[PDB]
């Protein structure tokens, strides 16, 4: 399903199913102001040296995107313990108090 | 509302509206036990001095039970604390992993 | 080691073992039944009276004993309340987690 | 302080400017990226193939970033849903702590 785009100046062909078309368009879009972005702040403009350090950089934000992902689990994870043990400690303390023996004189 | 009681071979006369009768019931069935049982363990037979004890026995009773209520008390507000510190750590994490700064090589 | 007390109610001369340990706690029912009938004794036999403040205390320590059930009941409902937070929260996680990635190409 | 490094991406020769404490994120990026790249030109000129790869790399990123929202919505939910049971035991206590006792007389 060839999807003709045009990005940064140059004409791209890439097969896209319609379901992942305005997807396609958002990457393109992306791409674009990234390298627009990336050449007013480096004054390269080589385009074939520009989407090369587009993608690197582009590759070490996903990276860095799912040590993210990763590490909001792994508090999660820490969170929800945390909760279960404040689950465990009102069980322990409402028989600790409840099974107190009473006291009498005689 | 005089009510006419029967406890432990004595006649007692309470005034005690209706809306009471069925607790005052209660009461006399439970204090003519506790003298039963009273006399049984202590073998004293002179009523008197089993109801004086019984009295000093129920209140101290009373005591202990006030002291479970506030022993509980102290306990839930201390896990409703630990509960509330759950939810402030679950802000500052999600705060301190969402605002992390990205990085770039160029 | 229970040894005989010897205490004043009401104008009563009252003899009770008790422990050391419990002594403390033995005055402080003695102060409570003085206090007690005393009141009692305005509002409305020593034997009488005696009896009459039983059936209060019992009443109250009835009331009191409902207390803690009323607790405990009100909290199980709050377990269960975050037992459903836990279970819907690790549920989530593996939702989340677990969605596959597409590519276009 | 950044500083040219040399590197070697599908046959191309590239420098970027790179900071020491990013030196081992670069060459993770360019081992991810050439890895990309090669099975690009297996399913499938390197600019093109580098565009290509870039827009599947931005594509990725935006899903990744949609599970962080994800995470943070579904999260947001789980909090309303505590400080829900807070509040209701707070009630709780209040409501039980605060009944008047009765007596007989
Ligand atoms: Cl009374
Ligand atoms: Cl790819």
């Amino acid at each position: 399903q060839p999807v003709d785009l045009q990005i940064f100046g140059r004409s791209l062909r890439v097969n896209c199913p319609p379901e992942q078309r305005d997807a396609l368009n958002q990457a393109a879009e992306d791409l674009n102001q990234r390298l627009q972005d990336l050449k007013e702040r480096t004054r390269v403009t080589n385009t074939e040296q520009l989407v090369f350090i587009a993608a690197l950089n582009i590759s070490y934000e996903l990276t860095q995107e799912k040590a993210k992902t990763r590490d909001y689990a792994s508090s999660m994870e820490q969170r929800i313990r945390m909760l279960q043990q404040t689950i465990e400690q009102a069980l322990l303390e409402q028989g600790r108090i409840s099974e107190r023996p009473g006291s009498k004189f005689e």
